[PDB]
This record gives structure tokens, sequence and C-alpha cells, in this order.
């Protein structure tokens, strides 16, 4: 008796959590958060984004006007979903570069359409095949106006369309590739000569081929497809003598956020700002490991399929006389962070220390802030998987995303590194603070026994050890009593 | 009295500025300096760079030949800056794989031109056009030569130029595509046919198709233009029976930092680095908001409009006894960083300390020189911003420089973290070192009132304060008289 | 006496090496270790790569079946190897998209060829040429077809064959442009016209063009190389009327990590993981600054050539009384990093500690373990050095490369910064903890001498000094004697 002991010290929990840091692979703190999202929920949310199903059509199908896209005429949207399953039921066709069609009719986000009537004089409109079947009767692409000579005569088109609007047009159009020579001169009454489709920037001629290619729904012919853009005040001018797949309009082309996206996962009612081909994900994480392939406000893609974020202190069992903070946690201290244990006159006795507990936690959670729910959207961007083979550009595109996938990676390792050693350091931090103000209050009435504690040499009983834990110690009333105490002769 | 204090502390300012760093999304520190420049004079300057204005003419009609481009023969450039005025004022014409032969002749950084005899035995030279005037007359394109038929005969044409240099050549060519029959007729004097050159590692050949396009200053017929660069050794072939635009000679293609930007900037008569489409803009800073188009040494493209980077330590105001560095500055401390004030029999004073305040200056200055005018060079990149729709490669243009930015403006934001985290701990352990060597020379002297600040248990006049001040305090002289006051019962 | 010193401190060495950290652009270290590999051997090892050095043959030679490539026939690899010296000695052709056949075919990573049995009735098969001599005799490329006419008759081939097996099949071929309207009615029969090679899902036509090119092996003619892919369940038909170079089966197109490198360094029997065009280099680092071209488990490029990682304390020199670490190193402490010394009355001596030395060792040896020997793959990527000038795709290709590599520079920069940071800090922290430990243990029987020493007041012998060490000092046992020393008049 004669003295008391003043322990300060920390929480430790039974359940704590591995994390990295700078300084360790492997250190155990009291709790930690996932920074990479691994699961999604299968389905993609129909909310908020504008989500178009395409079903059994692709985008192309659906501009052309295949029978079974005719549902989709005029829809916008800000994700077109193409399905693994879409296939074309109408006249067998290709699009040299094709992807560049698809990508910017999804970036334009819009199928809006608007006839315009050519001058079709002297050949018949509208032909139609069986292989294009709409309600059970033979017909063609709902876009395109197939013509055909007039009573044996298909005199030379040259016919103009001004764009006298202030917005740009996109014209679709066609050359067909009969499978003989009697095709060529049952639908066009001669031979074979050139398209060409200028405005005032910009032409593209065209040579029909004629010759069988292996039939597609029992069709050896072919039609190949081809687009302009015309700028206000420029004019179309289509000049041809056979063969031409028309346009029967324009469709609007605008710019905006819209994209498309290859998927088979259905299409939910709900709501999620983050779109993958998996489905829709959380966004709250700044990372994932889901998919490569994003629209809208997502995490970034990462090759980790975990990072933990410590959220508190490094976590230490219990050593099994009271003893403070060195290579010790105090399991029994819940109700704090840090605390005070004493040993006095009347009892032994703990509180935790409030200032010490909430300046680490709003620290923790400072960074949380910064890291949870944080998202950056983005749109349309460049394909990440290819189903042909193609060399120079799709290496590169290749190339691009996995450059781009290794350096985010990187960034993510050395992130939580980095922030999960800055919260072990300002954890300590707080602990020796708390020590050191402790030893200041004290002066010379208390000696450091070592351990986290302080070997006071006076009487200091419940109320002393509250105005210590409360900074109102005033060291002067008990420096008499306890100078004697520390420097007597035994 | 018989005691003295003596007080460590450091300066604080009235108007301090809020940083970023690890630690704190805000904290105030007495200086900061901006790391992102986000203003241009909004002119270019003319030095140190050889700057080509286009004025009315582009690149390509600089180099085929447009009359109003005369100016430009032979000229060499560092930047070419095309203006968004200019306009082709000769023959209409088209450049399969525009940008490529812009960026191509760009790159190389030069319009030297070598003029070849070439043996044109048979045809009618040097076409013109009221299309094309030159001083009032008809003319053509410069570098360009209409040949046409001789006395209603175009023999077919097999023309050979060797490469005898020890340079390659880029030779610019083109194909007419006449408006109709009776213009080909009348200028090459029999249907058209293909145009082949060739060299012993390529060929190229081109199918003139007449037609009428959209009239461009009346001129229904156009102009392709080809290029074919030949080495050293290899030789050029031509082989035509008309619609040959036939070269004159040459281009020399060089290599080297060259490069073209569009800009309306105006070109002024001063000196600078570095070259955005808005202007010239200062590099003394590592990052910049202005434009992701640069030319020269010029700061990293950022998101970002603003970073500020901590060149001093937290600001904290002055608590309203002399008093220490504990939750308190001292703004009257103006001639120093850091140092000491004390109360003693001769009164209450105050002085730096010179080693403390220059250590943390000199590492602040050290940050500085590493951030400060330190920018990189880049030349002729890729294009970043298009006038044009055209899908696959101008996505992937557009997600490659995304990418950049994104990955850069992140570095940029952890490095201003990181920094300022590392001033506000060196300048904390500045103080922090000079608190605790001060404690050292004091031995048992003195004690820590908690505050900042050491009671001195021994009269301490003013040469005694300045002997612990300048680190030649002898504790051992006072040391009966300290301990006396110090265990004394009170 | 009555008294003892015990001092800290810790080693250092007379060969120090200079670092870079985050507070210091030049710090003295007692160790470093190099993390740029900057030379190679200069010669690709065989092992455990499968390699094919290409010899005098390119990768597409080989493929055509030049007879020089003849024993490349069926071969595979994970890198060919193609030779500055290689040239065609065959039939002068081209290749439309050369890079992306050649890129595709060294991705598949094999020259697996299957004879098929194509039905050519009517026509005389397997041409030969003087151009192309097979055992001193006229021939033509292995895996190609030169089909002329039969009796003066080249009837319209309209020849079939179906991919019946469940992989992918690669076709070559080809289309010959004769010198001269003689060469084509000679080769077969009639005037030329386009030949046509479609799938169900793809078509090609292609003309052949009439014309003197300049004699390459004194050749004016010319071959073009085109390529067709046919899919399970899809079909190829050919379509032609002369001038048709026609497969004779199909290449196994295959996927899996193969590539292809340029470089003149010659092959050797050896094992190593890294390949770059000047030779395989060492994997131990995790940067290189040899070539921005590599295959397999590779250093990364920097643009640096040498970066040192701090593996030792900083080296400070002994000040020429014993004294502790403020300010100076023990240059003879060489069995510890860390220890102590100290004066008594048996001597003077000193004494390693050993924990302080492996907390230290065991923490450099740590971050080792993270960036030496753990390199990561990569295997096909894009091409980064260009023999011709090509304008947009290229430009693009370098970007995207030196974007990368600036990146990773950077990293690798702060990296290292950091990392020394780090390691001079947890380094001065294990000398600081120890000096803590020690004064906590001494009690009031010690004070502090400001120089990294302790003034023990009392008689400490030898086995005394070693019970501080050891952690078993008992302050109790002196702190009579050692109170009565330093609270004494004198
Ligand atoms: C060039 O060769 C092609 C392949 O041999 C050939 O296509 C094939 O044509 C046959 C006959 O028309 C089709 O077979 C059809 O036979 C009966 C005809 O009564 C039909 O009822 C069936 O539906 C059946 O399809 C093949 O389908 C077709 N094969 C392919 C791969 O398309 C071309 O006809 C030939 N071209 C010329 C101009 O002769
Ligand atoms: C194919 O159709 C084109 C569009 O209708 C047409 O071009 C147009 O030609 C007319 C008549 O030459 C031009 O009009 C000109 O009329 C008088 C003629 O005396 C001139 O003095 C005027 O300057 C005026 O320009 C149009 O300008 C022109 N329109 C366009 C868009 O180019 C072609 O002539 C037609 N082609 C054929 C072979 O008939
Ligand atoms: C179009 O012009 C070409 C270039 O002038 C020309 O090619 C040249 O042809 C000559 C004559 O055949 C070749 O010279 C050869 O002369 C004797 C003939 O007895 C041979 O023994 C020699 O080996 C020698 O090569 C040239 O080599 C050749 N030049 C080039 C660059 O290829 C074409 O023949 C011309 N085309 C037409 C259709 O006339
Ligand atoms: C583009 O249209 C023009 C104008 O109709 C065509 O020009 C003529 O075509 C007919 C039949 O081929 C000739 O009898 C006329 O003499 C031609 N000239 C004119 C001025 O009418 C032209 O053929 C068309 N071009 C293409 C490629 O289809
Ligand atoms: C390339 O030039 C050659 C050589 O002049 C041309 O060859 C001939 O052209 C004339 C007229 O068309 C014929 O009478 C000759 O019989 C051809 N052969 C020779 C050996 O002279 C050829 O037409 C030119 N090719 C092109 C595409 O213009
Ligand atoms: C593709 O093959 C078909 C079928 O052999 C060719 O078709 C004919 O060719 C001959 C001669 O040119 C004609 O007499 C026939 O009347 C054509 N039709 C049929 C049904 O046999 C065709 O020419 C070939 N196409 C090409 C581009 O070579
Ligand atoms: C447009 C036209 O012409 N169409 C026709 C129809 O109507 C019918 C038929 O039968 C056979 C189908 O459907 O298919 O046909 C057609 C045509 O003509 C053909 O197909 C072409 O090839
Ligand atoms: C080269 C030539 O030829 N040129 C000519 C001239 O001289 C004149 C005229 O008028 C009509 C003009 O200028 O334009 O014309 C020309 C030509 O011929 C034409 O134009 C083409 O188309
Ligand atoms: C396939 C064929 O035909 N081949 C031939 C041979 O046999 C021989 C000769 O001589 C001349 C050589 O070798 O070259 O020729 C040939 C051919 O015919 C030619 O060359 C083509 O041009
Ligand atoms: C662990 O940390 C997270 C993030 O602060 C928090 O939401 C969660 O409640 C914590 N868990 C426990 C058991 O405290
Ligand atoms: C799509 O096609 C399949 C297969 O023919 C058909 O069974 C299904 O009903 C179609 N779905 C829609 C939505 O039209
Ligand atoms: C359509 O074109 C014809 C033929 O060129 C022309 O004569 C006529 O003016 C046009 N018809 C109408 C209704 O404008
Ligand atoms: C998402 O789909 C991709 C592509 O098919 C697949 O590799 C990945 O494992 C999937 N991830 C999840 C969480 O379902
Ligand atoms: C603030 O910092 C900058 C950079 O060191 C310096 O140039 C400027 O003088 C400082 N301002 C003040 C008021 O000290
Ligand atoms: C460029 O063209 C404009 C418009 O015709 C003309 O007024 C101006 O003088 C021209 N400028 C130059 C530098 O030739
Ligand atoms: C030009 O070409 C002609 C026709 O091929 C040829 O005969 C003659 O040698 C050439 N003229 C000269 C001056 O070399
Ligand atoms: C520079 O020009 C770009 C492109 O027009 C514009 O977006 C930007 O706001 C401009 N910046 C400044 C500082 O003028
Ligand atoms: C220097 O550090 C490296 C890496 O730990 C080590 O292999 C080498 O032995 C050290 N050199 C000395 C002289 O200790
Ligand atoms: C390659 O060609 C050179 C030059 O003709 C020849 O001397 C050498 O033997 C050839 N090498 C091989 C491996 O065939
Ligand atoms: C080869 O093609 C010919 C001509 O088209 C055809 O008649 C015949 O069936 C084919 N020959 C064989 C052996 O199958
Ligand atoms: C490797 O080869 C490249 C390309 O030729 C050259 O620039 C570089 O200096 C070489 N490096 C070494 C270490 O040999
Ligand atoms: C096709 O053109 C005809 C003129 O033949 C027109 O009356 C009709 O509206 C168009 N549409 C259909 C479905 O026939
Ligand atoms: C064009 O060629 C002629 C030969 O007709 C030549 O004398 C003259 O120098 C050339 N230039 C011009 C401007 O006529
Ligand atoms: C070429 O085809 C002939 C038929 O003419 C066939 O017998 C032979 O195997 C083939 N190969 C060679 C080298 O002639």
């Amino acid at each position: 008796n004669s003295t008391a002991t003043l322990c300060l010290g920390h929480h430790a929990v039974p359940n704590g959590t591995i994390v990295k840091t700078i300084t360790n692979d492997q250190i155990e703190v009291t709790n930690a958060t996932e920074l990479v999202q691994s699961s999604s929920t299968g389905g993609i949310c129909d909310s908020p984004h504008q989500i178009l199903d395409g079903e059994n059509c692709t985008l192309i199908d659906a501009l052309l006007g295949d029978p079974q896209c005719d549902g989709f005429q005029n829809k916008k949207w800000d994700l077109f979903v193409e399905r693994s399953k879409a296939y074309s039921n109408c006249y067998p066709y290709d699009v040299p570069d094709y992807a560049s069609l698809r990508s910017l009719v999804a970036s334009s986000g819009t199928l809006e359409f608007n006839n315009e009537s050519f001058n079709w004089t002297g050949v018949t409109q509208n032909g139609t095949s069986s292989a294009c079947k709409r309600k059970s009767n033979n017909s063609f692409f709902s876009r395109l106006n197939w013509l055909t000579h007039l009573k044996f005569k298909y005199p030379a088109l040259n016919v103009t369309m001004p764009n006298n609007e202030k917005f740009d047009k996109l014209y679709i159009w066609g050359v067909h590739h009969p499978g003989t020579d009697n095709d060529q001169i049952f639908l066009y009454a001669q031979a074979s000569g050139r398209i060409t489709v200028s405005t005032k920037r910009s032409q593209q001629t065209v040579i029909p081929n004629i010759g069988s290619r292996p039939r597609v729904r029992n069709i050896p012919s072919r039609i190949s497809i081809y687009w302009t853009i015309v700028k206000p005040g420029d004019i179309l001018l289509i000049n041809s003598t056979g063969n031409l797949i028309a346009p029967r309009g324009y469709f609007k082309i605008r710019s905006g956020k819209s994209s498309i996206m290859r998927s088979d996962a259905p299409i939910g009612k709900c709501n999620s700002e983050c779109i993958t081909p998996n489905g829709s994900i959380p966004n709250d994480k700044p990372f994932q490991n889901v998919n490569r392939i994003t629209y809208g406000a997502c995490p970034r893609y990462v090759k980790q399929n975990t990072l933990k974020l410590a959220t508190g202190m490094r976590n230490v069992p219990e050593k099994q006389a009271i003893a403070g903070f060195i290579e010790n946690g105090w399991e029994g201290m819940v109700d704090g962070w840090y605390g005070f244990r004493h040993q006095n006159s009347e009892g032994i006795g703990q509180a935790a220390d409030l200032k010490s507990t909430q300046a680490a936690i709003n620290q923790i959670n400072g960074k949380l802030n910064r890291l949870i729910g944080k998202t950056n959207e983005k749109f349309h961007q460049i394909e990440k998987e290819f189903s042909e083979v193609e060399g120079r550009i799709q290496d590169l595109e290749k190339y691009v995303e996995d450059t781009k996938i290794d350096l985010w990676s990187y960034n993510a390792e050395l992130l939580v590194a980095l922030e999960n050693q800055h919260t072990i350091d300002l954890t300590d931090s707080e602990m020796n603070k708390l020590f050191e103000r402790t030893k200041k209050q004290l002066r010379e009435n208390a000696e450091d026994m070592g351990n986290g504690c302080f070997k006071i040499y006076h009487k200091c009983d419940n109320a002393c050890i509250g105005s210590i834990r409360n900074g109102t110690y005033d060291h002067d009333v008990y420096r008499d009593e306890a100078l004697n105490n520390r420097f007597q002769i035994k």
C-alpha cells in the first residue's frame, strides 16, 4: 500500500483478421473490410440505365430491319444487350467493318429512323424473298428497298437526297451479289456494274460480284452492307445500273453515353449502377474481379480476388498483477479501443478513454469515406473478347487492356499496403500519445514500470485515478508524499 | 523566483492554406504551392520550336501544292499548326487514309521536294483547270502533273524512276475520276482502265470510276490521292492508259521530333517550351489541366484542376504565462520556424533556432526541386479529337488516352497526399527533436511541464538561457541548486 | 569509479552505398542491391521455351513452303526467331496485311499442315518456276498449287471443301498477277477475271492485275497471298476462271502462348526464362532496361538504368570515452547490427544485441522476398519496332508502349524511394527501441547522457552489465546505492 498502479492499454478481440502492410506480409488486426467485389447477383438490373435486350436480334439485325426485330423500331438505349443465341433470319448479308458499324450505332444509342421519298423512277421497288418472311409473307429488311428492273429495263440511277437538317444523317445501304448470271439478268435486265454513293466529302464505289457462295438459309447470293454519314449542307448521291439495295431514309445519329454488351444474364426488375456481362454488381467497393467488361459507375477491374483494408488496430492476445499495452492487449476492454486499468486502495478497475478511441475511429472512417461508394462512371469503351482471329488490331486492343489491368492491379496492391501501414501507425500512435500524456501529468509522482504502467508513489483512490483519466490531476498536491516514498532508503 | 521557464515552439501565420494528406482530407499549413497548371497566355510562342502556321492551308494542301499554299514550298517545322478556317481551293480531291498521310508528313517535318524528269513521251503534260487558279490563270496542284491525250492518242505508259540516293523518297500521285464518259474520252481518248504503281516491294492498283459526285467548287469529278515510299536501290514503276495524275518528283522523308496540331491560337513573339491548342503554357509545374494535346517539354495532363503541395508545417493558432508547442503555435515568431521562449530574472524573451528551421526548409526545397521545372518532352503522339465518326480505331485511340489520363491523375493524387504527409511529418519531427535535445541538455535540472516547456529549477539568467540555446549549457554547474529546489519539502 | 557507462549503438561499414529515399536524394546506407537488370549474356537460351530459329526463313516463307524452308514443315514453337538476314527465294509475292498473318500464325505456334484432295478437274496442276528451285529442279511453294490450262482450256472452277472436323482450318491461297497479256493467255488460255473464295460467313473477291512490276529475282509478275479461316460445320468454296494459286490443304490453328521475335542473337544451350532480342536475361530483378521487347517470365521494362534498394541502415562514420549512436556509428561492431558498449570496473566491452539485429534483417529479407524472383510471364504482345512508315496504326502502337513504359518507370521510382525510406525508418526504429528498453530497465539508477549512453550510478560489473543486456537486471537491488550517488551534494 501507500502506492497505486495505473496501466494504459488497448482492446483485443478473439476473432482478428489478417491483412498486409508495408512492414508485414501478414499481420492480424481487430477488423478489416473487403475492397474487391467478387460476386454478382447474376442478373442485369433494368434500372437506372435504359436497357434494350436484343433477344434473338443483334443490333445490326435490328438496324437493317430483320422482321423478327420489328419490335425494336425507333427504340433508344443506354445499354443494348446482345445475346449469344441471336441469329439472322432474313437475306444473308455481310458488313465490311461490321465491328465499326456496330460500335458507332451502339454509341449513338438510337434506332430512330426517318423515311425519305427517293426518286426511283423507272425501276420496280420493294423486292421480297422467301428467305425473309414477315407474317408468313415473302418480305425484306424493313429499312432497305430492293430495286429490280421495270419492264425489262433498269435505267441508270442518279438520285440525290440533300441534308437540309441541322443534324447528321446515317444512311445504310447495300449491294446485291447474285448467285448466277441468270439471276443478274432476271433481276436487273443487264450485266452487273459498279455502284457509287457519294457526298461532297466522300465517295464509296462497290462492285457487285456474281457467284455462288455456300447456301445460307438456302440462299447462295449475298448482300454487302455499307454506310454513309451525311452532314448538314451536304448531299447524298446514289449512282447505279443495278444490284442496289437502296436506303428508305436515314437513322438519326446522336452522341452520348450509350454502349452495347454481350451477355446471357437475365434482365431483372432491380436497381444497380454497375453492369457487367455476369450481371449487375454492387459498387460500394473500389475494385472488382468479376469482369473487365463494365458499364456505368463501376469498381475498377483488378486481378486480385481479395484485398483487405484494416479497420482496426493490431490484434494482440492477453498475456495470462495488472499490465499495460507492452506486448499485451485487453480482451475485456469492450467499451473503448484504448483505456486505463488501475489498482489502488479501493480495488482494480478499468475505464475506456473516449478521446483516443474516437480519434482512431474518425481517421479510419475518413479513409473508408475515400474508398467506399466513390466509383466513377465509364460508358462505351473497346471490345475485350473476340470470336474471330484478326491479328494486328486485336493484338493491340488486347495489349491495351492487359496493360491497364496490370497497372490498376499494382495501384490497388500498393494502396492497400500503404493504407494498412498507416492504420497500424495511427492506432499505435494513439496508444503512445495516451501513455505520454499520462506520464506528463504525473510529473515526479510516478515511475514507468516498463510494461505500459506507472507506479504512482502515493495513495491514489478512485477519485484520484479519475482525476488522472480526466486530465485534472494536480501533481503538486501529492508531490511531497510521492517524493518521500520514491527517494526513501529501504 | 529561483526558477526559470523555457518553452519550445514553432511559428504560425495568420493566412494559412488547406492541403490534403494521407491522414487528413483537409489540414491547414503555413504555405503551399500549386502543382497543376490551369491557365495559358492564349498564344502559341514562336520560340524555341520552329512553328509553321498553315493559315488557310492544311498540311495536305501544302503538300499537293494548292496555289494559295505556294509560300510553303520546301519549308520545315517542329510543329505545323492547322487552323479551323483552312480550306482547299484547287481540284476537289480525297485521300484514302488521309489521317495516315497527314501523320507521316507531319512527323517527317519537311516539305522538301526534288523535281525529277519523268519520261512522259506521247501524252500532253501540265493540264490545268479553272477550279485551281494561280495568279488568275487556270492551273493545277504544283507537285502534280495532269497528263492528257496527245493528238487523240494516249499510249500505254510504263515509266520508271530508280532511287539511286541513300535516302527514302516519298511519291504523291493521283487518279482522276471524271464526271462523265464524255470527259473520259475528251481527256484520255479511250475508256478508263486501271493504274498500277509498283516497286520491288509493293504494288498499288487503282481503278478510275467515272461518275458525277456532288459539285464542289462547281466540279463533279474527283482526284483520289495515293502515296508510295521508295527505298534506296528500289525503283518506282508507273503503268497507266489514262486518268493518271503524275508526280513531278519526290518529297524527302525525314525522321525526328516534328508534329502537327489543330489550333486557332495566334502565334506570338515569345519563348515557351510547352505548346497546347489553347496556347503555350508555363512548364514549371509537374501537372496541367489545360489540354490533353501537348507538344514539347510539358507538364502531364491530369483531371484535377488544383493540387496543393504543402511548403510549410501545420498552421496552429496561438492560445490566448508563456507556453510551448503543445496545441499552440507562435504568430510572433517571424525570424524562424522553430525557437525558444523563456522567462527568467531578466524578463521574457524569444529566439529562433536556426538549425531546426534550416533543416525543415532544406527538405522542403529538396522536394520542390524534384517536382518543379522537371517536365519531360513529348512530340508526335496520337490524335485526341475527331471531326468524324469512325468506330473501332477511334474507340481504341480514345480509350488509350482516357486510360493514360486516369492513371496519371491517380499518380498525381497519391503523390501529393504522400508528399504532404511527409512534410507534416518532417516538420513535426524537427519540433520534437528540438524539444528532446533540450530535455537531454537539462538532465536533472528541469522538469517537463507538459505544455512544451521546461521548469528549470535554478536561477537561469539571459546568458544561461543562451547557453541552452547554443548547446553549451553545463548541467553540472547548476545541479546542486536544481536538486535542492526540486526535491524540497513544501 | 562508483559508476559505469552503458552505450547503445549500431554498426557502420567502410564501403557504404548511396540510395534515394523520400527524405533524401542521396543517403549512404551500409548495403544495397540493384533492381534494374541491365546486361544480357547476348545469347537466346534454348531452354525452357521451345525455340524455332528461322535462319534464312521468315515465318511467312516457312508457311508458304519456300524450298529453303522445307525443314520447318509441321514444326511448333513457343518462340519463332526471325533473323535480319532472312530472304525469300521463291516466286515473288506480297501479303496484303502481312503483319496480321504473321501475327496470327506466330500466336498459333504451329506449322502443322494437313493435305486435302481438292477436285481440280479440267486444269493442269503443279506449275513450277526457275525462280523457285528445289534440289536444282524448277519447283514452287510446297503448300500451294499453281493451276494452269489443260489442252488450252481453263474451265470455270467451283470447288468445295467442307470442314467436318471439330477444329478450325486456316487456308492460305493466292492470286497470280502475270507480267503481260501473253503470259495470261499462255498460262490460263483466256483473259483474267476475278477470284472469289467464300464460306457461309465470309467472302473475299480478288482481281488479278496484269502488268510488269520491277523484276525481283528476274520475275516481273507477282503472287498476292490471302487467307481464310473455316469453322467446323462451314465450307470453303473456291470460284475462279484463272490466276488461282490454290491451297493443297489447311494449317491447324491453335491457341496458346506462342510468339515471334526479331533477333540476331545466337541460340545457346542454356536455360533462362526471359528472352529479349539482345539475348536471354536473368529474371531475379523486378525491372530491366535491356529491351522493351520480351518473352517469358521477365522483369518489367523501365527507362532507369539503375535503381538501388537499401538492404541496410544509414551508414554513419565513427567520431574520433565510449559513445553511443547519437551522430555516431561503430565500425568495430562486426557481429551484429546493434549492440552495447560499456565501461565499468573491469574494462571497456562490446556485445551485439541479437534480437534487434535479427528484427531488422528479417524485415529487409521480407521486402527482398517480394521483389526478387517474382516476375510475371507475358507472351505474344504488340510489335514495338517497325521497318516501314505507316502512320495512324503505328502511331497508336508506339504511343501505347511509350505510355506503358513511362507509367512503369514512375511506379519503379516511387516504389524504391518508399521502400528505402521504410528501411531507413525501420532500422532507425530498432535502434530507438533498444535504447528505450534499456532506459526502462534502469529506472532511477541511471541518467541519459545525451550521446546514446547511460551513466549508471552504481558499481556495475561484467555480470551486472550482462544482466541489463539479457533483460534480467533488477533495479531494486541497486536503487539505494544509485539514489545516494545521484542525489548527493558535491
Ligand atoms: C458451285 O458449287 C456449289 C457446291 O457444290 C453449288 O452449291 C450447291 O448447289 C446444290 C444444287 O443446287 C445444292 O443442293 C440442293 O439440292 C436440291 C436441288 O433440287 C435442293 O432441293 C436442296 O435443298 C439442296 O440444298 C447445295 O446446297 C449447294 N451447296 C452449297 C455448299 O451451297 C453451287 O450451286 C455451284 N455453283 C454453280 C454456279 O454451279
Ligand atoms: C446526276 O445528278 C446530279 C444531281 O442532280 C447532277 O448534278 C447537278 O447538275 C446540275 C446541272 O448541270 C447542276 O446545276 C447547275 O445548273 C447550271 C447549268 O447551266 C449551272 O450554271 C449552275 O452552276 C448549276 O450548278 C447541279 O449543281 C448539280 N448538282 C449537284 C449536287 O452536283 C449530275 O449532273 C447528274 N449526272 C449526270 C451524269 O446526269
Ligand atoms: C515496263 O518497263 C520496265 C522497266 O523499263 C520493263 O522492265 C525491264 O525489262 C527489261 C527487258 O526485258 C529488263 O532487262 C533485261 O534485259 C535482258 C533481256 O535480254 C535480260 O537478259 C536481263 O536479265 C535484263 O534484266 C529489265 O530488268 C526490266 N526492268 C525492271 C525494273 O524490271 C518492262 O519490261 C516493261 N513492261 C512492258 C510490258 O514492256
Ligand atoms: C450514273 O448515272 C449517270 C446518269 O444517269 C449514268 O450516265 C449514263 O448512263 C447511260 C447508260 O449507261 C448512258 O447511255 C449515258 O450516255 C450516260 N451518261 C449520261 C450523261 O447520261 C451512269 O451510267 C451512272 N453510273 C453508274 C456507275 O451507274
Ligand atoms: C502497262 O504498260 C504496258 C507496256 O506499255 C502495256 O502493255 C500493252 O499495252 C498496249 C495497249 O493496251 C498493247 O497493245 C500491248 O500489246 C501491251 N503489251 C505490251 C508488251 O506492250 C499495259 O497496257 C500497261 N498496263 C496498264 C494497266 O496500263
Ligand atoms: C464460278 O463457277 C461457276 C460455275 O462453274 C461459273 O459459272 C459459269 O461459267 C461459265 C464460263 O464462264 C459459263 O459458261 C456458265 O454459263 C456460268 N454459269 C453456270 C451456272 O455454270 C462462274 O464463272 C465462276 N465464277 C468466277 C468468278 O470464276
Ligand atoms: C426481288 C425478287 O426478284 N425476288 C424474287 C422472289 O419474289 C421469289 C424468289 O423465288 C425464286 C424468292 O423468294 O427467292 O426469287 C426472288 C429473286 O428473283 C431471286 O431469288 C434472286 O436470286
Ligand atoms: C486538263 C484539261 O483538259 N483541262 C480542261 C481545262 O483546260 C478547261 C476546262 O473547261 C471546261 C476547265 O478549266 O475546267 O476543262 C478542263 C477539262 O477538260 C475538264 O474540266 C475535265 O472534266
Ligand atoms: C506454270 C508455268 O507455266 N511455268 C513456266 C515454267 O515451266 C517455265 C518458265 O520459263 C519461262 C519459268 O520457269 O519461268 O515459265 C513459267 C511460266 O509459264 C511463266 O514464267 C509465267 O510468267
Ligand atoms: C468492421 O469494419 C467495418 C467497416 O468500418 C464495419 O462496418 C463493421 O461494423 C466492423 N465490424 C466489427 C465487428 O466491428
Ligand atoms: C427466339 O428464337 C427462338 C428459337 O427459334 C424462339 O423459340 C423464341 O421464341 C424466340 N424468342 C423471341 C423473344 O422472339
Ligand atoms: C426522277 O428522275 C427522273 C429521271 O432522271 C427525272 O426525269 C424526274 O425529274 C424525277 N422525278 C420526279 C417526280 O421528280
Ligand atoms: C464472369 O464471367 C466471366 C466471363 O465468362 C468469367 O470468366 C468469370 O469467372 C465470371 N465471374 C463471376 C463472379 O461470375
Ligand atoms: C510559399 O512557398 C513557395 C515555394 O517555396 C515560396 O516560393 C513562397 O515564397 C512561399 N510564400 C511565403 C509567403 O513564404
Ligand atoms: C485566307 O482566306 C481568307 C478568306 O478568303 C482571306 O480573306 C485571307 O486573306 C486569307 N489569308 C491568307 C493569310 O492568305
Ligand atoms: C520514253 O519512253 C518511250 C516509249 O516507251 C521510249 O521509247 C523512250 O526510250 C523514252 N524516251 C527517252 C527520251 O528516254
Ligand atoms: C483549352 O481548350 C480546350 C479544348 O477546346 C477546352 O476544353 C479547355 O477548357 C481550354 N482550357 C483553357 C485553360 O483555356
Ligand atoms: C548486401 O545485400 C544483399 C541482399 O541482401 C546480400 O545478398 C549481400 O550479401 C549483402 N552484402 C554484404 C556485404 O553484406
Ligand atoms: C542461308 O543463306 C546464306 C546465304 O546464301 C548461306 O550461305 C547459308 O548457308 C544459309 N544458311 C542456312 C542455315 O541455310
Ligand atoms: C470435279 O468437278 C467436276 C466438274 O464440276 C465434276 O463434274 C465432278 O463431279 C468432280 N470430280 C470428282 C472426281 O468428284
Ligand atoms: C539491346 O538491343 C537494343 C535494340 O537494338 C539496344 O538499343 C540496347 O542498347 C541493347 N541493350 C543491351 C544491354 O545490349
Ligand atoms: C413499297 O413501295 C410501294 C410502291 O411500290 C409503296 O406504295 C409502299 O408503301 C412500300 N411499302 C410496301 C410494304 O410495299
Ligand atoms: C510543264 O511541262 C512543260 C512541258 O509541256 C515544261 O516546259 C514546263 O516547265 C512545265 N511547267 C509549266 C508551269 O508549264
Ligand atoms: C502434284 O500433283 C500431281 C498430279 O499432277 C500428283 O501426282 C503429285 O503427287 C503432286 N506433287 C508433285 C510434287 O508433283
